[PDB]
């Protein structure tokens, strides 16, 4: 069956994400953040999905952590816990960086360029939902003429 080894490895608190501070819990196989007062992780990424981690420059009153997922995503966190914020992001950066290679999945650059194109060109992503979502054509059909040319002028067409 699906063995969910939910092993909380680190307990981090006072982390503002999505304009709401909470608690970020690390697990053997993933990272999950919950808002303060809620037992619900509104953020849960598997190390296999997280490519790397970025942290804000030290000596600042803003402990910010930013993970980047292989799909071409990310995970930004604001450790507002002035008491251990820095150390929390540190042990976090370290712990994740420990389990991250443990679950290091293949870098899907094929997907990265796709995701990044959908973020850059709002029209491209619009037509994507228009055609590919309406089952008008497959995703690669649209991508075929877009991956080779990323320009909103051309994105106005298939």
């Amino acid at each position: 069956m699906a063995t969910s080894s939910e092993e909380v490895l680190l307990i981090v608190k006072k982390v503002r994400q999505k304009k709401q501070d909470g608690a970020l819990y690390l697990m053997a196989e993933r990272i999950a953040w919950a808002p303060e007062g809620k037992d619900r992780f509104t953020i849960s990424h598997m190390y296999a999905d997280i490519k790397c981690q970025k942290i804000s420059p030290e000596g600042k009153a803003k402990i910010q952590l930013q993970l980047v997922l292989h799909a071409g995503d990310t995970t930004n966190f604001h450790f507002s816990n002035e008491s251990t914020a820095v150390k929390e992001r540190d042990a976090v950066k370290d712990l994740l960086q420990q389990l991250l290679p443990k679950f290091k999945r293949k870098a899907n650059k094929e997907l990265e360029e796709k995701n990044r194109m959908l973020q850059e060109d709002p029209v491209l992503f619009q037509l994507y939902k228009d055609l590919v979502v309406s089952q008008v054509i497959s995703a690669e059909e649209f991508w075929a003429n877009r991956l080779n040319v990323n320009a909103t002028d051309s994105s106005s067409t298939s």
